[PDB]
């Protein structure tokens, strides 16, 4: 078995290689639709059924798009849909929610739409627009100028929502508190008196319909008030309209200081982090209440807050992990959860709850009598599991038929260790706990008694809930929509199911394609988004109907493309995905890329990528062409390339993922090593003598664990923003999974590489670090720290900056650098002779 | 020519290497003796003539000793005197960490005393502690240890910068949390004098200081110091007396704030530093002075605090920086070295007592007060001089007792008027002002100009007189005569010289010829101390006794008396460099030091490594011991590399035309010098191969590494740059607007001496460069590293890259220190000398 050795070419001949193999992919890089929304036309004269609207990148910005859905169509042929253009057309802040969203793409990025108007409601540049279309209006056959809301406001305004009441009235926020804007009448009103916009953010650490980092970064929830979906009627023949709102104190949160990109400046942004073991922000429900007369005009806001305490009304709640209002308007739902993330509740709150904001004690203690003891928090659901919650976004409330009882899906792993759809029934008990007393409520006081815990779905497989992915509830038909592993965990799929008499679960995708599917608020057609190892994405119509003897089946017929698929890519050549049975007792899979031009009798050079972490899954049947192109790249230059879903990853189930609980960068490598060899026994073209490890973030971290606990096997480790120390990571990632440092010491210990500097390598050309010298979610700090530990024992490194770069890598020009770097690294220390003579 | 490569040794060998050649230099790396002072004894009976004290570290702290100066001497045997411990045992903070990096202090203990010669009052700070101790004054000589003495205090924080009151040594002052306090060592009568700053408050809202240097004065004009005690004290009626401060009132609210990496990393947190950065504000600055009544037992009956009765911008039109101050000797004046901003135009100038008013925001009785000062009383500027070129500052600066009420008398050192450093006695007529205070008006540019009646040179030629870096003038006022140092006999050796400043005209060398020389002069005129050495001698502390002719004072005689440090004696495992010289197509002779490559076979061809400083202020090539300091360049030479070192042309001990010509043009002309002594090197010994050449250097030096890898990329392989300025507008107001001017009238040097700004000029090909940097650097802060590579990676050129995250501007951790030595070694191994380095090409 004679080695391989990878062509050695200069720093210059790989960046014209890098360029000449990115030249045909601008094409390939720009968004596909999404955030679809269907809009019936309702003229019985007319071609078309429904418009459809979304946003889409047809290099171009993001914008606003709609397409025409016929009423038929020639089913010899194949439709495509055209687009057409729906318009006519960053601060520090607004950069931070693009970091915490992971927006990559520049424009508009969400829309708010009220049905009964026609109202467009959306972001664009500086500015918030406003446009109608569909409704009263009828529907545009041209792109439509949008119409800015004027403001006095010197500062950006962030979270823009329409109100789902009056389309008139919007609300916004604007330095850390609440603003509302008529778009009619022009008038401008602050809700929230919380933060001063002079005063430092030291002296300063109140805000106001907010979601704090935490809660972007760890939890996905972005905003912080919801607008009460209905108005209640005045008297006067005027209107009540409500705002909930989470209201935040920092005051006590650890300030961390961050590099401000303006390297000029030689400055520091100053952040709140709550580091694992840390305080969390203080927080508190809100709502203000807003008198509105009967043409537009304010006659009076009050801002109320919560009856008792949030740490009594609510015992042993930490995080506010989602909220809203029923779709009635009657009460205000939250889920929460406790510190350690392993009980989540439901809980209904009435906004008799709240009273008005009063300094003066007298009045205070008048009003707290004045509300009723019957009006009590309601905590209609409950769970407990001893790995973790994991937060999703499917809730879904029906109408109250009975005053006393409500009824609702859920999904939840807590049962069975898999999520399932089920539908609920909780009654509504006055509470045991009365407020005259003068005591504090007992824990169970609030809990409501559960009537009905029918589960809709069930087996070794997962409903998602993340990431878009959630339900779409046909109440006409009883049944209910939803994404799902059921078929793979390699693929998902859609499929529907009775919540009523909950028999087979009926799919809708068709098999050996991944999907990523979107249901009309009509329930009659879906949008899928899907793509396979060999086929890039595409976009897809296809119309839902129903048997006449029976409407619980449903079936599908393609109606049209809005997405075109590319077509294969000449020069990309995709991987395998294999499977092999560990001695873990788990299947666990992996992608492998052949080198190209495979020479018999040979043996090459093999780089591994990872990530490893939990909320991601690396191996599965989608097109890995645009976003893993390079490990294609690698294989045309001679690496083997292998990637494997070790324990820890998605979509396999609560127990796989808490495989590593409190045991972080334990077990991970010894899955990879596994997987590692059982391609070498079964394949003799991989090298075992020159294997490379690279990943970025919770990769670049298994990457160091790889060379220190594994040095045998692993050449190489490139080591992308890794976390090198846990205490100095958040609360709301680190605690899930890892506990209290103190419940935990060797845990912690034994996950922080940087803690255990003297396992590195004294040979050098091995460790490569990789930062983002602006990162604010993996602090640069966790290299700066490591290296500072690497010199106190005196072991060897390679260090590579990316100074204008947070966590993601967003600038063309330092990803072209990186996988510069990256490729003539593994060729002068992996792949090539030269690096072979090395040692 | 075949060519050399070198053994080719692992990580962990070479560590092991630079461990073994370390471990035999732990008596090398302490500090020999300083800060000398002679006490006379006036005991006929006595053996002794004068004691001898002295800061020294017997891996020790440094601390005080003394030696007993015998009156005669054996001639035929060679005295070494004893130290004797003047202490008896003991029973960092921010600004103390700070401090060190603006003094570049290495080692740990006590830095320096104040002594009282009336009284033997001795007082030093060791720790955050204050002592004092008594010995040589009327009480007599101890023949043991003394037991230090805490100066008690109720303050919290820190108490920096004691000075010891020269009228009363029972009062001493000290900066605590930026205002000056004074605390009585007998009474125990502490007491704050300036309510200017608030410790409570953050710096951002409250950067009013009293007392004290701001950083540019500390980093670049190395005043340390913000008050001067007045050294007499005004009678009362009472029976009492006065007692006066002079101090510097600085406010840097209008200087911009950066941060900088604190040195705990856990934290992820920054400090907040006043950096005024070249073409930005320098802190707003003032005189001011604390007048203080004591009564006839020791009790303060009150302090006046006092401001000058017009503004400084008024009083003193143009001037930027103060660069010295101080009191004349009987406490009439006191007096101010003062800059312009382009450090062209020097003043000196006598600032009476009585210039100063009792501070006062009542507008009334602030406008009588400024009506009884006499419209006579007013600023006195002395002596001014200007220059093309620029003011190097200095300490030198001696005035003589005032017998003529008129006039005032000096010595001054200036290379204004011949270009290059030199002594002139100047007498100065003081006139009452043309300006009249009363009329109204402002004083024109000139009003306060004084007659120039006497401008004597008394030294003159091609080389200068030193007054930098603890270098002075020693006056014997009895014979008339002054001693200096200077660099008359070679640039290469600092020597010892005496003249006279009435008659001058010959200048006496006092120290031996062969050695670089660092003196010291007895108050008495009657003893000189000389640490010298050479290439090949380690350094060496001897006393001489200097003496006249019966017939004629001036002629001056010096006869060894005793050893106080003894030669360590040649390093068995050293070869010292050898000095070259070369003619320059510049019209200067350019020295240089050559490192042969040990045990050099005939025929082989070797890589070379030039070391490199290259800027302002240093001279690296001269006949002084590089044993200690620049071992690992011998190192070098024992692997198999040349290694050479030259000073360019702006370098040093030159004159200021030669330090003059990179004005404006830094970058630009330091590396033809280099390349041209390497090339000059190269035709004359052919063992140095021209094709695996490096360069490399710290601050300045790694600038000048960049830029040699930028401009002349055809003739070096790598350049290892460690801190470098890569871009001069980050640098600060000081250094920068000296050397390159304001921003705004030179675009063209800034952009040609900033390369970030060229990031496209570097080479494609990686293991070329190395950065290198401190990552908690206050001076070359980070972002200079961070956003050269910015650009780089713009550009799409490689790097390697090395951060000490313990280290600020120097490296003092230990192990910080043994990584970039094994770094560089590896690097320089595997990348230039080794032959896997030639097949990497
Ligand atoms: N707050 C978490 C969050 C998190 O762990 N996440 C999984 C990764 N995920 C992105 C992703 C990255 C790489 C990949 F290959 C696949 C997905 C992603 C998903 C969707 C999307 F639209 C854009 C990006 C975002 C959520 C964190 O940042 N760290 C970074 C880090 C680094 C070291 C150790 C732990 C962690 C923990
Ligand atoms: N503020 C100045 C100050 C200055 O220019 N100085 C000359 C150097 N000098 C030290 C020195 C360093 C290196 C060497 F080889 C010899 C001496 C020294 C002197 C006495 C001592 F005890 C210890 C160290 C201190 C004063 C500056 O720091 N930079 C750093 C820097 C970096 C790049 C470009 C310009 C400058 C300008
Ligand atoms: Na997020
Ligand atoms: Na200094």
């Amino acid at each position: 078995l004679e080695p391989f050795y990878v062509e050695r070419y200069s720093w210059s001949q790989l960046k014209k290689l890098l360029a000449d193999t990115r030249k045909y992919h601008g094409y390939m890089m720009a968004k596909a639709p999404h955030d679809f929304m269907f809009v019936k036309r309702n003229d019985p004269d007319g071609p078309h059924s429904d418009r459809i609207y979304y946003l889409a990148m047809s290099n171009r910005e993001n914008t606003l798009f709609y397409s025409e859905i016929p009423k038929t169509i020639n089913r010899a042929a194949v439709l495509m849909l055209s687009w057409k253009p729906l318009l006519d057309l960053y601060s520090r802040e607004e950069e931070l929610l693009r970091e915490r969203k992971r927006i990559g793409t520049v424009g508009i990025a969400s829309y708010d739409y009220h049905q009964g108007s026609g109202t467009f409601l959306f972001q664009a540049g500086s500015g918030i627009y406003h446009v109608k279309d569909g409704g009263p209006q009828g529907f545009t056959q041209q792109p439509l100028r949008p119409n800015l809301v004027e403001t006095s406001c010197p500062n950006i305004r962030m979270d823009p929502k329409l109100c789902p009441a009056d389309p008139d009235w919007i609300a916004f926020i604007h330095s850390n508190d609440i603003w509302i804007s008529n778009i009619v009448t022009r008038e401008e009103r602050r809700l929230t008196y919380v933060h001063n916009e002079l005063a430092n953010m030291e002296e300063d650490a109140r805000s106001a319909g907010v979601a704090t980092f935490v809660l972007q970064e760890e939890f996905d929830r972005y905003s912080g008030y919801w607008w009460c979906p209905k108005a209640e009627t005045t008297p006067s023949g005027g209107k009540i309209l409500r705002i909930l709102y989470e209201e935040n104190d920092e005051s006590e949160v650890e300030i961390i200081h961050v590099t401000s990109p303006m390297l000029e400046t030689r400055r520091a942004d100053s952040f709140r982090y709550p580091k694992t073991g840390t305080a969390n922000p203080k927080v508190t429900f809100k709502m203000s209440e807003i008198m509105i007369d009967a043409e537009g005009r304010i006659i009076d806001v009050i801002d109320k807050e919560l009856i008792q305490p949030f740490e009594i009304l609510f015992e042993g709640v930490e995080y506010i992990a989602r909220a809203g209002w029923t779709p009635e308007g009657k009460y205000a739902w939250s889920i929460l959860l406790d510190r350690s993330q392993t009980r989540l509740q439901i809980v209904l709150i009435s906004p008799e709850l709240f009273i008005p904001v009063e300094d003066d004690v007298m009045e205070r203690q008048r009003l707290i009598e004045s509300v009723p003891d019957s009006v009590t928090p309601l905590i209609i659901y409950e769970e407990t599991t001893d790995i973790w919650i994991n937060i999703h976004d499917i809730f879904h409330v029906f109408p109250q038929s009975h005053e006393e009882e409500i009824e609702f899906i859920f999904a939840s792993e807590c049962k069975t260790g898999f999520r399932h759809l089920y539908k609920i029934t909780s009654i509504l008990k006055e509470s045991k706990y009365k407020r005259s007393s003068g005591g504090l409520p007992a824990p169970s006081d609030f809990k409501c008694p559960i009537k009905e815990e029918i589960a809709i779905t069930s087996g070794e497989w997962e409903v998602l809930g993340r990431h878009g992915s959630n339900i779409q509830v046909d109440e006409v038909r009883r049944l209910v929509y939803f994404e799902g592993t059921k078929d793979s965990p390699l693929e998902h799929h859609l499929y529907v199911v009775s919540y009523v008499n909950p028999g087979e679960v009926t799919r809708l995708t068709d098999r050996g394609y991944s999907h990523s599917c979107c249901i009309s608020q009509h329930c009659d057609f879906f949008i899928s988004k899907y793509s396979n190892q060999k086929n890039p994405h595409c976009v897809s119509l296809y119309k839902l109907s129903s048997p006449e003897d029976d409407p619980t089946c449903k079936t599908k017929e393609f109606w049209a493309t809005i997405l075109d698929s590319a077509g294969p890519l000449p020069d990309y050549t995709p991987p395998e995905i294999f499977s092999f049975e560990s001695t873990t007792g788990f299947t666990l899979y992996g992608m492998l890329y052949k080198p190209h031009d495979l020479q018999p009798g040979k043996k090459y050079p093999t780089v591994l990528f990872i990530y490893g972490g939990p909320q991601v899954q690396l191996v599965n049947n989608r097109f890995k062409g645009v976003k893993y192109f390079r490990l294609n790249t690698l294989a045309s230059l001679g690496y083997v390339v292998v990637v494997i879903d070790n324990r820890g990853s998605c979509h396999r189930g609560l127990k796989f993922e808490g495989a590593f609980k409190y045991k972080m960068g334990q077990i991970e490598i010894d899955d990879q090593v596994e997987g590692l060899q059982y391609l070498a026994s079964r394949y003799d073209f991989i090298d075992l003598d020159r294997v490379g490890i690279h990943g970025w973030s919770y990769g670049g971290y298994l990457s160091l664990m790889a060379l220190m606990q594994r040095s045998d096997i692993f050449r190489v480790a490139i080591a992308g923003a890794p976390v090198t120390l846990w205490i100095f990571y958040d609360t709301g990632y680190t605690e899930r999974y890892m506990g209290h440092p103190d419940q935990n010491e060797q845990g912690y210990y034994l996950g922080s590489v940087a803690m255990q500097a003297e396992k590195f390598p004294s040979e050098p050309n091995r460790l490569l670090l990789l930062h983002g010298f602006l990162d604010e979610n993996v602090h640069f700090a966790h290299t700066s720290i490591l290296l500072s530990f690497l010199v106190r024992a005196g072991k060897p490194y390679d260090l590579q900056i990316y100074p204008q770069e947070r966590h993601s890598i967003r600038v063309p020009e330092s990803g072209e650098h990186y996988e510069l770097h990256l490729l003539h690294y593994l060729q002068e220390n992996l792949g090539s002779r030269i690096a072979a003579l090395k040692v």
